[PDB]
DNA sequence: TCGAGAATCCCGGTGCCGAGGCCGCTCAATTGGTCGTAGACAGCTCTAGCACCGCTTAAACGCACGTACGCGCTGTCCCCCGCGTTTTAACCGCCAAGGGGATTACTCCCTAGTCTCCAGGCAC
């Protein structure tokens, strides 16, 4: 039996931008229940643009103007920087 | 003063464009035998709240200086406001080009299902 949670893939990152920074356990719960939160929102509203847009699939250009939608303009931009960079290294499938 | 004739108040007739009804219809609503799958109950334990109080213990209740300022009055002072006047573009009608919205669908391409082998992940 288990929770998902992302307890090691953020100390994980933390660890990867700043080696010598701690977090504790509550701080982590509240980042675990923000990180839920988003995607609840982005899932949501990329339902709801996938059912305005008469097309019952979810592609990443619906993922890139919900991110557009409720993400503001600069982390926007990041957003669909790090998507597209993420699409770009998962593609070569090698 | 009578009477005929013109003006007006009130009653009756008529456009008129939006609400209401209708024929044709055509891709959905109904029912169905089946079929993998949610799910409701139950032993059984285990685990989190509740009460009593052992033992302390800061903190609220409430009353007393005192002065800062909320409410009201008085004077100030000026800035939108009613109004007049001049300007001006909004609405409407109309002429005109054309450009994306809508609808049809096919190969292709990406996914549901399938089994198979392996590396994540909170617990010891």
């Amino acid at each position: 039996a288990r929770k998902e949670t992302y307890s090691s893939y953020i100390y994980k990152v933390l660890k990867q931008t700043h080696p010598d920074t701690g977090i504790s356990q509550k701080s982590m719960s509240i980042l675990n229940s923000f990180v839920n939160d988003i995607f609840e929102r982005i899932a949501t509203e990329a339902s709801k643009l996938a059912a305005y847009n008469k097309k019952s699939t979810i592609s990443a250009r619906e993922i890139q103007t919900a991110v557009r939608l409720i993400l503001p303009g600069e982390l926007a931009k990041h957003a669909v920087s790090e998507g597209t960079r993420a699409v770009t290294k998962y593609s070569s499938s090698t």
